[PDB]
């Protein structure tokens, strides 16, 4: 599923991401924007053989199991395919673990390089939340 900006903001909010670990909603939307273009089905292969999955491009190297990432952890206890669903529940639950991991939202490269330190409130402007 390709979400719209406000549809995603809503979805995230209902799932408890607004201000989760101090990250305003605008951050999560911005990060989804650049990581996956709001497409739940987004996959991307890394040079280390790991793959990134779903709206928040969660990495198989640590967080989910895809059966083809040797010596990887499955810290979220999910198959990676679960990250690609039209229901973002699993992607949100796993993201909450990731952001708690110590580096905050800096775990998301596109957040760091394109969202961080910007006016992220612009991502939710005009939405009915």
């Amino acid at each position: 599923k390709v979400f719209g900006r406000c549809e995603l903001a809503a979805a995230m909010k209902r799932h408890g991401l607004d201000n989760y670990r101090g990250y305003s909603l605008g951050n999560w939307v911005c990060a989804a924007k650049f990581e996956s273009n709001f497409n739940t089905q987004a996959t991307n292969r890394n040079t280390d053989g790991s793959t990134d999955y779903g709206i928040l491009q969660i990495n198989s190297r640590w967080w989910c199991n895809d059966g083809r990432t040797p010596g990887s952890r499955n810290l979220c206890n999910i198959p990676c395919s679960a990250l690609l669903s039209s229901d973002i529940t699993a992607s949100v639950n796993c993201a909450k673990k990731i952001v708690s991991d110590g580096n905050g939202m800096n775990a998301w490269v596109a957040w760091r390089n394109r969202c961080k330190g910007t006016d992220v409130q612009a991502w939710i402007r005009g939405c009915r939340l």
